[PDB]
């Protein structure tokens, strides 16, 4: 439960069951990485975790936002996921906002937008 891979951290996050997220802020302070790496997002496209995550909802509610986004604004890159945008021609610069914009929710936008983003960032 140390060392964690994209596929499992997309299967966990799923689920929108956040109890089996204890471990990531001590592999990002272990391996001395932030979660916005090559290694936990999409090598062909750029979609990263909380893409997943957001993509899918359970009638509209999924509370592993919340620890994912906490726990990445305590470690990572001055960009907290919420800037890292894909880079694929098909989908340059799409980012979480737009797509939590789309599933027509609000919540997932107040937090989103809470924690800071660029509203201004365009596809």
């Amino acid at each position: 439960p140390n060392r964690f891979d994209r596929d499992r951290l997309f299967s966990v996050v799923s689920r929108g069951v956040p109890e089996e997220l204890t471990g990531l802020l001590e592999y990002l302070r272990r391996t001395s990485k932030y979660l916005t790496d090559s290694a936990y997002t999409e090598g062909s496209t750029g979609k990263t975790c909380l893409m997943k995550a957001v993509l899918n909802l359970q009638d509209g509610v999924n509370a592993c936002i919340l620890p994912l986004l906490q726990i990445d604004r305590d470690s990572g890159n001055p960009q907290p996921l919420v800037n890292a945008q894909c880079t694929d021609e098909f989908y340059r610069g799409h980012s979480a906002l737009h797509i939590a914009i789309e599933k027509r929710s609000l919540w997932c936008v107040k937090l989103l937008v809470e924690n800071g983003a660029n509203v201004h960032i365009r596809a």
